[PDB]
């Protein structure tokens, strides 16, 4: 058997160092397949309770240049057939559809708006169960899909969990991705989780033209943070042959922002994938909740309001009240940014989400915190209040799914390249909350000298990570690096072990 966190934290460990090339919109696996009003982009999402789901598609091509004109939603139907069986289909739900705009009021810029989206939510599924489906418009000819197919999370239960979750983030769309992608297509996960930072359309102009970074190249000389919303489309489509056969669950990023003309932000997002806002009564797409087997998940906002007036966090207050850690005994959280990354690369910006919700997190006993954001892998030894404790959280970082931004290489602790403290924080959350430590080796300053201890192990390196559940007490941990491509092959493993009667 691999390490566990049974044995108390682990000594630091940091892997030697050994851009990412964005897909052409001429790669046939972005380009439009279908003709017509018929679906394309299908996507399965979770709902709160295994018992129901939610299948999504666009219909009709997007437009991106001159005189754009919205399409109306309410001309293509949204039905779903589904049922046990490949030929017996004879279950019907039907849902909502709607339209998104990418508009810039500003000379040069061009204008984009979607195809038409479709959300429909399956009723009344048994847990852990295949079902076949098609989705579309029956009345249109050649309006509806191939048939697909998804199983359903197990029932909710201590000893009742998916087999493997796969966790991503800040994946883009470059031909590191594909390889991402690939490797854990290959590890056929029950559920991926989308740690934010999807398409990287904001890398880009309007007119089409991409950079590795925008802030270096075209901030100063655009009127406005840029998109080519049409990345979302080739990354939806690319992505169908693995969102319409698995769950995925997105949390936003910073990449999702996506500022547009009245202020307006998050309009692909919000449009584009299924949440299960309404059922988890957070009534927002930026944070909600759902369970998998026995396994509470909690989608929060490092992008929405989090302070402890605020109603993200209320919300997640009454979310927490209501978990039956005898039922769904493992708590685990996502969220965009992480609390207790080394890598100078955002090195404490998000401190002051850390300071509103830690403290109500570890009196519910979380045990699992995954995130994105910081190009590079890293997981914590359980850590509260950046103090090593055994009741505190793992805190994962799968920020490396391969988008073209460098890869963080670069640590806060390396010799001369600690970070201003005014620097770090998040701008467009505001707020300052980093201030020197007043304890423990580093007493006196912002930054170690050396790999922090609540550091396990760190790693420049794109991925993935599977978590493997396998009883109310222990999981297994594996993060998959893509370079290594042979049979078994694992960078980091452990068995996350709780302990209810230790901290709950
Ligand atoms: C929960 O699952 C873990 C891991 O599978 C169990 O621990 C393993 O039990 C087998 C059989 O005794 C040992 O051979 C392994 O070495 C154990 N692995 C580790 C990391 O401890 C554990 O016993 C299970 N707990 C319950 C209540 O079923
Ligand atoms: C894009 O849409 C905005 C808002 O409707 C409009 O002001 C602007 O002129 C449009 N630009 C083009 C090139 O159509
Ligand atoms: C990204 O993909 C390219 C081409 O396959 C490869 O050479 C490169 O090493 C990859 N980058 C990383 C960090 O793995
Ligand atoms: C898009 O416009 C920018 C200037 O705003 C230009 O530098 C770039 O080469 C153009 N890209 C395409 C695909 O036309
Ligand atoms: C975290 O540590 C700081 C500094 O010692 C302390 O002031 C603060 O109260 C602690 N936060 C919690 C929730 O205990
Ligand atoms: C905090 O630590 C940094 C070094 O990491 C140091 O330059 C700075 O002066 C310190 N600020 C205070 C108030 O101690
Ligand atoms: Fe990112
Ligand atoms: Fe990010």
């Amino acid at each position: 058997e691999p390490a566990s966190t049974l044995e108390g934290p682990s000594r630091p460990v940091t892997v030697p160092l050994r851009h990412a090339v964005d897909l052409p919109d001429t790669d046939p696996r972005v380009q439009r397949r279908v003709t017509g009003w018929a679906p394309e982009q299908i996507a399965v999402a979770l709902s709160a309770a295994p018992t129901s789901a939610w299948v999504s598609w666009i219909t009709g091509d997007f437009q991106m240049g001159g005189a754009v004109k919205p399409l109306d939603p309410g001309t293509v139907g949204s039905v779903v057939r589904y049922g046990l069986a490949a030929d017996s289909l004879v279950r019907e739900a039907t849902g909502d559809a709607l339209v998104y705009s990418q508009l810039y009021p500003f000379e040069g810029l061009q204008n984009y708006t979607s195809g038409i989206i479709h959300h429909v939510r399956l009723q009344g599924l048994e847990p852990g169960t295949k079902y076949y489906y098609q989705c579309g418009d029956p009345s249109i000819p050649g309006a509806m899909s191939a048939v697909h197919a998804f199983r359903t999370m197990p029932a909710v239960g201590p000893r009742s969990y998916p087999g493997r979750i796969a966790v991503v983030g800040d994946l883009g769309l470059t031909y590191n991705t594909t390889s991402t992608v690939e490797h854990m297509a290959s590890n056929q996960p029950d559920l991926v989780l989308l740690l934010g930072d999807v398409s990287y359309a904001n890398l880009y102009l309007t007119n089409g033209t991409g950079t590795d970074c925008y802030s270096c190249s075209f901030a100063k000389s655009t009127p406005i943070h840029e998109t080519y919303q049409p990345r979302w489309d080739y990354w939806g489509r690319y992505m169908e042959p693995v969102t319409s056969s698995t769950p995925m669950m997105v949390v936003e990023g910073n990449h999702e922002i996506e500022q547009q003309i009245g202020n307006k932000t998050f309009a692909a997002y919000s449009a584009r994938f299924a949440f299960p806002s309404m059922e988890s009564e957070s009534f927002s797409p930026f944070y909600y909740s759902f369970d998998a087997g026995g396994i509470h998940f909690i989608m929060l906002a490092a992008y929405a309001d989090y302070s402890k007036s605020g109603e993200q966090y209320r919300w997640l207050e009454k979310d927490l009240a209501k978990v039956d850690r005898s039922v769904t005994p493992w708590l685990v959280a996502g969220w965009h940014a992480p609390w207790y990354s080394t890598y100078k690369a955002h090195y404490r910006e998000a401190e002051c989400m850390r300071v509103a919700m830690e403290e109500l997190l570890y009196s519910y006993g979380l045990d699992i915190v995954f995130t994105g954001h910081v190009h590079a892998y890293e997981r914590s030894n359980r850590v509260f209040n950046y103090t090593l404790d055994p009741c505190g959280a793992v805190h994962i970082s799968v920020g490396d799914g391969g988008n073209r931004e460098k890869m963080a290489t670069t640590h806060a602790d390396d010799p001369g390249r600690c970070p201003e403290p005014m620097s770090t924080p998040d701008a467009f959350m505001g707020g300052f909350c980093a201030f020197n430590f007043t304890s423990g080796p580093a007493a006196g300053s912002f930054c170690w000298d050396r790999q922090p201890d609540y550091s396990a192990y760190r790693e420049s390196s794109f991925g993935h990570g599977i978590l493997e559940v396998k009883n109310e007490t222990h999981a297994l941990w594996k993060w998959h690096r893509n370079q290594d491509l042979y049979q078994g092959a694992v960078g980091d493993e452990i068995y996350i072990v709780r302990e209810p009667e230790r901290c709950l």
